[PDB]
């Protein structure tokens, strides 16, 4: 099982692309966009190009030699109208060769390769290294320093869509100039988003007769008096059951290594400059889940409250927003009664340059500027749009029943 291409095994599909086993073919994403010959012939439902023009590439292939290790199967050409240099792509990119991902997906030899004209990387937390061939400035702010792979694994991760400057949040110059330095910003979707678990948390609405005495839990029918009702005050807790007729109604209530290297770092600063009196840990001597608080802040409805939050980070920190919900119940339109927080920053909007301190303290903003427009609890936001002293009074009277 060996790339048709490059003869090489398939070992790590962000480097040499998804090895796919399709049509009988065997041969690395890469390998097949950056060969020279490929004409894509076909319409992409190989990613566009034909078995029969793949088969055509290797026969030219096996007509050149590789440069670096003097074996026949070389598809990938030097562009320049001069250079001869022909290569084999893990050989290319071991030796410092550069391919583009733009246009004509043209590659280059180390003698003629895109240049710049030129601390530590920001995403990594790790000085960089002094060969210029990995690491990449920005043209954007900063022009930061940042490790060649470092970047790319923020363009796999965060698609094209979600591509740009760490800091400024360019998205025409920065994905630009990565493109011309050979930095593949594929045309996907966000990696936390592509996940099978998605975001089913944000998606879950309450479905659950809290009568003592039910007219039946699982299943609500759609429509009659057998339908679902959910409190106007709260929305967290059938209607026959209800026993007040379809004609509102109100609750009893209401009456991997770099990740852990960077989780380190972050909480060392969070420890050096708490955002709102907040003191965060590791759960047992798990680094990838956090128990967090945070004080209510001041001139909310929640002012006096200590709130506490679970941290789960993904395994790809920080190229992957993480996992943060309350576990403290809270009268608040973008958190729902299982403590899940539909805050933009935590799907949406993401830059690996983020930390936890700035998670914290957007959930405090969060919780002083609502978003009513995009609520994760409809009946809250009502009352948030139309009725604010009985917004606050609630929220005040949860503060103090919950939270503190
Ligand atoms: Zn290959
Ligand atoms: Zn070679
Ligand atoms: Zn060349
Ligand atoms: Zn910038
Ligand atoms: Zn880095
Ligand atoms: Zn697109
Ligand atoms: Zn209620
Ligand atoms: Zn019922």
């Amino acid at each position: 099982p060996v790339c048709l291409l490059c003869l090489q095994e398939p070992g790590d599909p962000e480097k040499l692309g998804e090895f796919l086993q399709k049509d009988n073919l065997c041969v690395h994403y890469f390998c097949l966009i950056l060969s020279s010959r490929l004409p894509q012939k076909g319409q992409p439902n190989l990613h566009g190009f034909m078995p029969e023009d793949i088969k055509r590439e290797a026969v030219r292939a096996s007509k050149k030699i590789c440069f670096v290790c003097k074996k026949k199967g070389a598809a990938i050409r030097c562009q320049n109208d001069q250079c001869v240099q022909n290569f084999h792509l893990p050989c290319g990119q071991e030796r410092g060769c550069l391919s583009q991902f733009f246009g004509e997906y043209k590659s280059y030899c180390r003698k003629h390769r895109p240049t710049q004209n030129i601390e530590s990387c920001v995403l990594c937390c790790e000085n960089l290294s002094r060969t210029s061939v990995e690491n990449i400035q920005s043209p954007c702010c900063s022009q930061a320093i940042y490790h060649r792979k470092c970047i790319q694994k923020y363009a796999h991760t965060s698609a094209k869509h979600f591509f740009k400057c760490p800091q400024c949040n360019n998205r025409e110059e920065f994905p630009q100039e990565m493109l011309r330095m050979g930095i593949h910003i594929p045309d996907r979707d966000a990696a936390w988003e592509l996940e099978p678990g998605a975001f089913s948390e944000l998606y879950q609405r309450y479905r659950h007769c809290d009568a003592p005495i039910c007219l039946y839990r699982d299943s609500f029918e759609d429509e009659g008096r057998w339908r679902l009702i959910l409190c106007a005050t709260c929305g967290s807790h059938h209607r026959d059951c209800s026993s007040l007729r379809p004609n509102k109604w109100e609750c009893n209530e209401c009456l991997a290594s770099m990740a852990l290297k960077r989780i380190h770092k972050e909480l060392n600063d969070l420890a050096r400059d708490p955002p709102a009196q907040c003191r965060a840990g590791p759960v047992g001597d798990d680094m990838f889940h956090w128990q967090a608080t945070i004080m209510g802040p001041n001139d909310s409805p929640y002012q006096g409250g200590v709130f506490f939050l679970t941290i789960h980070f993904p395994t790809d920190y920080p190229f992957k927003p993480p996992k943060v919900a309350f576990t403290t119940r809270i009268y608040h339109p973008n958190i729902n009664s299982n403590g899940s927080i539909k805050l933009d920053i935590l799907r949406s909007q993401w830059s690996p340059a983020l930390t936890i301190s700035k998670v914290l303290l957007s959930i405090c903003s969060l919780l002083c500027d609502p978003n009513p427009d995009d609520p994760l609890v409809p009946e809250i936001a009502r009352i948030y749009k139309t009725d604010r002293e009985k917004y606050n009074r609630i929220a005040r009277e949860w503060t103090q029943k919950y939270a503190m």
